[PDB]
């Protein structure tokens, strides 16, 4: 989903920014003179195919001219696959690394300051609102991939990772894949969307028979994700539970958890604006709503969720920008 | 698991404190003049048996005298099963209600101040240590089905500052449906035997090395179940126990940090003298605070609310 941006092409270098995660490898590049930023994603585990795509991009978008190509790598793979990369691209101007947290922040900051129609709020009440993007700072980034990293940015170039969590997209995809046997992330999202978590979850209402306003929770609030199930090829003979219900429950469970940790991190760091990055939302309305509600709920309106059109490309984008 | 205590039998009343939670129904009482505190737990699912037990207790330890029995009920069951309670005890001295967070805190604070050998620390390196102002402020992480978190800054100054739906229920639920484990006990056996890297993506899997710039070694868990969408039940168990326990750990740390708290007491039905769990929770606290915060555990971790209700009669 290309972006129009006036790039500086003064050094006549074709910059291939790659971000090789645990699961997803992202590429950001701009054919010289195009004023277009282009983005692809392929699985990390298809490492061969990832390299074919890289050669293919040089072939088609830079006239097969290796000598003018600079590879800039970020994410774990910048170390882990560096040798393989150096070996597979003998003729390039060079392959260099850019630090992962710097990349994320550099990419996000760029989108926040330079790309119209990139940053948006979303809940079910309000719909989608595009932001017309130094009341920027400080801001939080919650980067949801397989796992979750949380970074603060106090000002341009001043950032740090303040924490993270092992309960991310990878937990969601993994649990629901094994349990319900969904084959796509899309399919589990559709299953979630039409499901009912109250079949598998304990609500406050189940415990109290009513609201619990003294602690600020309604009957419908979730007390225990999957709380009803102990209290009741393999799992198919295990299952007495609706797959869509399971998918809903676990999507709420993980999102709400991310929401809470984001909130707590924002709290500590006196941040109002929370940006969600990574591969997790994917413009999925329910997901964005759950995240926005969690932030709103915990902050009582005082803090705000934000999403990004190019949410999965923060790292690769930052890497790209470093090669200036 | 009786505590011996010098109670005030000033009212001459048999005070029967109950805390009916979502899964667990708890009871604390003292036979008059015994100076004994007694504790039983029955599943909420078996509410009828819990009711039968309350009758039993009155018959056995208060001499069949309903007239001098005062029930103090807390937990959501005090609301949801009010009708059953009144139906069971129309003729007792009173059925009082005590608010649940106040009961938790009153229970905890009494155990911290008054009962020797109740509060301990535990990890794999140092073993169990019994602890014998410097008390406040403190945190309570109450884990049953879900999680409540409370801050207590002075004797009668506390609040629930947040909570989590990812509790023991999430663990028992996923592990029971995925693996087939019968009991919380047999999850810990499976987990004891387990290697989580089978299903968890580690830092070392992503970087081929440490990421010490962010303070994470190659063996740190980047994504629980992160290998699963590209399986040994022991591995699953250990993965999810880490997943849930570390999360609770992190959230406890963050809440403690927001509130400038050093000491974090765990209550509920989750630790239950399970060494691994207690180690996991301690380590998370340790890790996130670089050793400057501390997990504490309680011999009667499950009875905080009943205990606080019991004390409200006093
Ligand atoms: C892909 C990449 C970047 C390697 C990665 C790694 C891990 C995760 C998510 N997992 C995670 N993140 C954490 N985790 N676990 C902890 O256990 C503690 C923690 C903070 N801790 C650091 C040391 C000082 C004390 C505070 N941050 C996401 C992405
Ligand atoms: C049994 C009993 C006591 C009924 C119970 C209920 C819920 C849970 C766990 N679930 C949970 N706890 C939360 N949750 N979710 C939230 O979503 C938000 C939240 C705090 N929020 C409320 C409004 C002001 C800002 C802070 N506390 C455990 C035990």
């Amino acid at each position: 989903q290309e972006i129009s941006y006036n790039c500086d092409y003064g050094d006549n270098t074709f910059n291939l920014a790659i971000d090789i995660g645990g699961t997803l490898a992202k590429v950001v590049f701009s054919p010289i003179h195009s004023n277009r930023l282009m983005f692809y994603t392929i699985e990390t585990e298809k490492i061969d195919k990832f390299m074919e795509l890289l050669h293919s991009i040089i072939k088609e978008h830079n006239n097969g001219c290796y000598r003018m190509t600079h590879i800039i790598a970020t994410g774990g793979g910048a170390f882990k696959f560096y040798d393989l990369l150096y070996e597979n691209f003998p003729q390039i101007k060079g392959i260099s690394r850019f630090e992962e947290m710097e990349g994320l922040i550099h990419g996000l900051d760029f989108f926040i300051h330079e790309i119209p129609d990139e940053v948006f709020t979303y809940n079910d009440q309000d719909g989608e609102r595009i932001i017309p993007t130094k009341a920027i700072y400080p801001y939080l980034l919650v980067n949801i991939g397989s796992g979750v990293s949380i970074l603060k940015v106090t000002e341009p170039n001043n950032f740090s990772r303040v924490g993270g969590s092992s309960l991310g997209g990878g937990t969601l995809w993994g649990l629901l894949s094994l349990i319900t046997g969904a084959q796509t992330y899309d399919q589990m999202l559709d299953w979630a969307q039409e499901g009912d978590n109250s079949s598998v979850d304990m609500l406050v209402g189940d415990i109290y028979g009513t609201d619990y306003n003294k602690i600020g929770l309604k009957s419908s609030a979730i007390a225990s994700s999957f709380g009803k199930v102990f209290q009741n090829i393999e799992k198919n003979n295990g299952q007495m539970f609706k797959n869509p219900d399971i998918c809903k429950s676990l999507l709420f469970a993980i999102s709400n958890n991310i929401g809470q940790i984001a909130y707590l991190q924002a709290k500590i760091n006196n941040i109002q604006n929370i940006y969600f990055g990574g591969s997790y939302t994917r413009g999925h309305l329910t997901t964005m709503n759950t995240l926005s509600y969690a932030i709103n709920f915990w902050s009582q309106g005082s803090k705000q969720a934000f999403f990004l059109k190019h949410e999965g490309y923060l790292g690769a984008m930052g890497a790209f920008l470093s090669a200036s």
